[PDB]
């Protein structure tokens, strides 16, 4: 029962490196299907999320798991009521981690995808798109409002115009009309979940809330129009950023390198400057929410990807990281997937590359 008597530079501060659990209760299904009337946790191919796999990721000297989920599919009526089956769930799945005292970062996930959009970040969908906040967030943070500053909000994941040219990336410092209206209406929509979340009082008045921009870039971010929503609470804010850089090491699945050349750490160390110059510096800390080398079999490239990475990360004190895993792990022979983020195999329990792990614990 500690509270949330803490600022958000205390809390980041105390997360060391979190964990995802990827693919799991964002699995999502068919809007034509809706409302789902049981759980898609294992509709991705993923088990189900056990205690002893929390347990292991904490072993291992992770402080921190990020619980991405979407909501939206099992919601019903005009309020958005979400079923107690998946409130249940997801508490079971908090608790696995906070009675291993770590910290959890609990959000909405894919609420937005190719197949159903529950927000839209324009004028035409503003409406329905801040009423959607308000009534999830009202019930995530009754259902939660008890717990301790542990228990992070992340009001969203990666807000943007889905099937659009700039669904994931534009210039920062010259954006579109669209990007220009999605990056007002996802300030406001923001808002809108923090006032939510503060409203129904209690440890919610003060928990830290994870806020991201467009994309949950550092374009979204970085933008000059991207604004931190309006709080009562002092000092509770974190920025949420998404940074699987280098983009052509980590991620891509077309244009890609296998190798961490020494031109790349130019990537990350920018990264760094920017966040550190509008935010860090600012007394603004950083989450890190999701990061990630996709398993290109070239693990000591990605030892040195990690080391650099979590080494330059560790002179900001207000800085935490996550790791993205998907629990995907092969990749084709010329390594080319992008989407193979394996940490843990949640089958057998075992790490894939411990080397990796260790050179991020060395931070």
């Amino acid at each position: 029962g500690a509270g949330t008597d803490r600022s958000a530079t205390q809390v980041v501060s105390d997360m060391r490196v979190g964990w995802n659990i990827g693919n799991s209760l964002d699995s999502f299904g068919q809007s034509y299907n809706f409302p789902y009337t049981s759980l898609n946790e294992t509709y991705w191919g993923n088990p189900a999320t056990t205690k002893a796999l929390i347990d292991e990721v904490a072993k291992a000297g992770f402080n921190t798991i990020r619980i991405p989920v979407s909501w939206g599919q099992y919601t019903s009526g005009s309020d958005y009521q979400i079923p107690d089956f998946v409130m249940n769930r997801v508490k079971e799945v908090v608790d696995y981690c906070i009675v291993n005292d770590m910290y959890v970062i609990l959000n909405s996930h894919h609420d937005i995808n190719s197949d159903y959009c529950f927000y839209v970040p324009n004028n035409a969908n503003k409406d329905r798109s801040e009423k959607y906040f308000k009534s999830i967030w009202t019930q995530i943070a009754k259902e939660f409002r008890n717990y301790d500053y542990h228990l992070v909000f992340e009001t969203m994941n990666e807000p943007r115009l889905v099937g659009h040219g700039e669904e994931w990336w534009f210039p920062r410092n010259n954006p579109s009309n669209d990007i220009r209206e999605a990056v007002a209406c996802i300030n406001d929509y923001n808002q809108v979940a923090l006032d939510a979340i503060r409203a129904t009082g209690g440890n919610n008045a003060t928990r830290c809330v994870m806020v991201p921009g467009y994309d949950a870039s550092i374009e979204g971010c970085m933008t000059d129009g991207f604004k931190m929503p309006n709080d009562t609470a002092s000092g509770r804010l974190i920025l949420s950023v998404h940074a699987y850089i280098p983009y052509y090491f980590a991620l891509a699945s077309d244009t890609y390198v296998t190798r961490f050349d020494d031109n790349l750490k130019y990537d990350i160390d920018s990264f760094f400057n920017d966040l550190n110059s509008k935010f860090l510096s600012r007394n603004i800390p950083v989450v890190v929410g999701e990061t990630s080398a996709t398993n290109r079999n070239n693990t000591a490239e990605r030892v040195k990807w990690a080391d650099y990475y979590w080494g330059r990360a560790a002179r900001y004190s207000n800085v935490a990281m996550v790791l993205w895993d998907n629990n995907i792990y092969q990749n084709n022979s010329a390594g080319s997937d992008g989407e193979c983020h394996m940490y843990i195999d949640r089958n057998s329990l075992q790490w894939k590359d411990p080397e990796i792990i260790s050179t991020i614990m060395k931070h």
